[PDB]
């Protein structure tokens, strides 16, 4: 069972912020990850949102998705994880811009290709896979992570147009959460953001989201295989049901893959 024994987690160091609370590296029989909501009595709207996230990492259990521990709520509501060693994707592309590799960068794409694939048949929705909820542990690992948006504003420039347009109340589906694995494809063979060229949030927000403004993709490094670049467009197509879901993208990914 999950409920983690109180006053067993040592907290150390300070990492940042995170969805409902804020980030730490910390000890439970070994190095973890707690995320927790310093707030001393928190409100009946909060805890339902750890009540909630908590109910969905309960539920994973695979290799490409961030290892759910235990969870505590004396003396603070705190999620804990497996620790990576290592960084997010993001902080590699575009902190450090770690040249990486063309057959690793696939690696990654597939490996968040497989564990989209887990969260889907699972009914899982992230609502907010981006390059900073990917860590890669130990380089060679992805592990998928942060399940305060998931279920059964968050961080723009993965938001699909139909989540962007705010069309009705709930407009999220696997078709958003494909939507935002394209533009992880998009950095990911391109090491870059994208809209560079724009510094005004709102104009983006609104251009995205009405068509206007698309990722640029002829910004993708050259070694790039050709289908992968098709790949990237059929996930980035305005048209929600134009996207294909993630058995038929893994099925894309690992295709190509041998070459
Ligand atoms: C914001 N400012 C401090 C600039 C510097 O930026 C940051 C750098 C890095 C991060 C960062 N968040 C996480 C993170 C995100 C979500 C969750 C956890 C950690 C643990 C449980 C959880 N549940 O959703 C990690 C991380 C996770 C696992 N292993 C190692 C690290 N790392 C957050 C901010």
């Amino acid at each position: 069972d999950w409920e983690i024994p109180d006053g067993q987690i040592t907290v150390g160091q300070r990492i940042g912020s995170g969805s409902f609370g804020t980030v730490y590296k910390g000890k439970w029989h070994g190095d973890v990850a707690v995320k927790m909501l310093n707030v001393t009595a928190p409100t009946p709207q909060q805890l339902q949102a750890f009540k909630n996230e908590v109910g969905v990492l309960r539920k994973t259990r695979h290799v490409n998705i961030l290892l759910f521990m235990g969870y505590s709520t004396k003396p603070q509501l705190a999620i804990v994880t497996q620790w990576c060693e290592g960084s997010s994707l993001y902080h590699h592309l575009h902190i450090i811009e770690t040249k990486f590799e063309m057959i690793k960068l696939i690696d990654i794409a597939r490996q968040t290709a497989q564990g989209m694939d887990y969260l889907h048949a699972k009914s899982i929705i992230h609502r907010d896979l981006k390059s900073n909820n990917i860590f890669l542990h130990e380089d060679l690992t992805v592990k998928i992570g942060d399940f305060g948006l998931a279920t059964v504003s968050g961080s723009i420039l993965w938001m699909a147009p139909e989540v962007i347009r705010m069309q009705d109340k709930n407009p999220y589906s696997f078709q958003s959460d494909v939507y935002a694995f394209g533009i992880v494809l998009y950095e990911l063979m391109t090491g870059q953001l994208p809209y560079s060229n724009i510094n005004n949030r709102d104009q983006i927000i609104f251009m995205v989201g009405r068509g206007y403004l698309s990722p640029d993709l002829s910004k993708v490094r050259s070694n790039c295989p050709k289908a992968m670049k098709r790949l990237m467009a059929e996930c980035l197509k305005k048209k929600r049901d134009e996207r294909p879901l993630f058995p038929q993208i893994l099925a894309s990914i690992e295709l190509l893959a041998r070459s």
